[PDB]
């Protein structure tokens, strides 16, 4: 019951982003459980703090709405209740099992997050409306505050899924990227004959540069992957099927997958008639948009990555996602405090 | 000794942004015209080149082009009591605005030294790089608000094409003239050059050739400096190989959007160093260099509620679109 000291002392705590090797030698083995544990009783009530002090320092008219405390609420309790750990000693093994109890029901809390985020932004437009400075304000914190939840729900995955009992833990060291392709659009695929009455085949052009025709692979949290580019399937042929309604040629969905020196880039181009640029901004914004593609571009940035979309109104979109080719170069983004 | 006095009483006015129509709608006029709004565009940006700091205000450059500013502030004041029934006094007015136009012929290159002068002398650092990039995106769109209109009058009143404006703009027309010149010119340093294949995808009208309403000098420019950069990008990637890939272009014309996709296939680049392609101090330095006419090319396609953005994938090729609009409705004028 002493959460706003608690708030302010890690406040001053600057977050530690890792990179994809250090995760690697953490789940390396079990026998790292101990050193887990000892790092993450302490950064993750940084994590918290940063963010739960961003959270208050926000206006009264948007703290003092119903959602805005219940998630606050959430992330007062898990903050507790990852300090009772704090005391322990890691050579218990008991110590060691109890903490990963701890992490599971922290996150069964916070599932309905963005959910519930949402709601307060549509009370928000209906209650101080849909200006062009509210929706800079709400791009600014939920962008921050979704990259912050998008790290801590990392660092939580990690420990539950090594210290359990070719992957290590959320992360895949051989990452066959066509393949995460091919299985978003198997999804969407699905879906799409289920809502329509056809579905946009799919065409993929792997091009390793170093290695030509060589598969492409890399490091990566294909989870991730998957929600990036399941959404963007989503758009692609939602558009694509409803462009060609009245007509009987459907185009495919073409992929394209770069291995560059740094950038392995995916292009995914449609044919569902294009956006016109003044609404390329608004498919981003939380207020004016319905969070998969915001969401999704934060995953991308989040280890200094991006996701981008260019369109040619009256014929299609295309949209890349561009992600650092080297494992070094993958690091975590997080919001600066 | 009033230059300072002059700056003032103009500066208070905002500049009225024009449309496409209101171009297309005489000396009289656009005299009575230009000697209210060319002192209330030229005192703006003067104003904002004072309220640059004393390290670059003090530089020889911003202060040389002030002098041209201030010395062509002057030469519209004479007109401000003037006769424009006197035919004289409409001629003297032509013939002033051509001398002002030949007069800022040097600044690109007089401003591009001043960058360069900073750079040797206080440092790349970020907040300068966003201050000069601010700022040069405001002078020089600023330089490109004033020269449309001294060309439409210059040209228009002389004594179907108007002026600088074809309404009839077919623009693949205008790419096959930008990409036959950046073609000799990679032809004559490289003897090679990739070949050009153009699309077009007419939503409204099917079939029907894509017209529109611009100035084709202005959509020339563009072009032509995004064919240099793919010719070389291409040629220089494919120097060990044979067959130089095509450059391949689309014209998509949507409802109120009139976009112009460009693709090679030159090895694209890094998500990293795409910033320093459209950065006046990056691309400066001590076919053309990758990222010369590329910061001033997407000032004009702004100029007109357009913009200009590069899209890479490094290992295969770079993708480059031109948004404009494609109704005269819409084309309005972008000023600072
Ligand atoms: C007004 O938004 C739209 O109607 C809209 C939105 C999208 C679209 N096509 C249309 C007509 N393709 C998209 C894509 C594909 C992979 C390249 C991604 C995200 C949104 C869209
Ligand atoms: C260091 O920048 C470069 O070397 C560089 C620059 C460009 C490029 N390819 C490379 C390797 N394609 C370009 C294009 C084409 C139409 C799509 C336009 C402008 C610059 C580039
Ligand atoms: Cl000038």
């Amino acid at each position: 019951g002493s959460a706003p000291k608690y708030i302010e002392h890690f406040s001053k705590f600057s977050p530690s982003p890792l990179s994809m090797k250090q995760f690697l030698d953490f789940g390396s083995s079990n026998a790292c459980e101990k050193t887990s544990f000892t790092f993450l009783r302490q950064e993750l009530p940084v994590r918290l703090a940063n963010i739960m002090k961003e959270i208050n320092l926000l206006p009264d008219r948007v703290l003092s709405t119903p959602s805005v405390q219940l998630v606050q609420s959430w992330y007062v309790q898990s903050l507790l209740d990852i300090m009772e750990f704090l005391d322990k000693d890691p050579e218990d093994h008991r110590t060691l099992s109890q903490f990963t109890d701890a992490l599971v029901t922290i996150r069964n809390r916070h599932n309905d997050v963005v959910p519930t985020m949402a709601q307060g932004v549509l009370e928000y437009k209906d209650t101080y409306g849909d200006d062009p400075v509210s929706n800079q304000n709400i791009q600014y914190f939920l962008d921050r505050f979704y990259l912050s939840r998008i790290s801590i729900r990392m660092l939580i995955n990690q420990h539950t899924l090594i210290f359990d009992g070719k992957h290590i833990g959320s992360i895949d060291p051989n990452c066959n990227v066509s393949e995460v392709v091919k299985d978003a659009y198997d999804m969407a695929k699905l879906l799409c004959d289920k809502y329509y009455m056809a579905s946009p085949d799919l065409e993929i052009q792997e091009i390793n540069a170093a290695n030509s025709k060589q598969p492409i692979h890399m490091v990566y949290v294909p989870s991730h992957l998957y929600h990036m580019l399941f959404e963007l399937f989503k758009n692609a042929m939602r558009a694509t099927v409803e462009s060609h309604e009245s007509s009987l040629i459907l185009p495919p969905i073409k992929v394209m997958v770069a291995l560059g020196e740094e950038d392995l880039s995916i292009k995914m181009s449609d044919r569902g008639g294009g956006v016109p640029l003044r609404k390329i901004e608004r498919l981003f914004s939380y207020m004016y948009s319905g969070y998969g593609l915001p969401i999704s571009r934060l995953y991308a940035k989040y280890f200094q990555g991006d996701l981008q979309l260019f369109s040619m109104e009256g014929f299609g979109t295309d949209a890349v996602i561009y992600l650092k080719a080297l494992s070094t170069d993958s690091v975590e983004r997080l919001p600066v405090y």
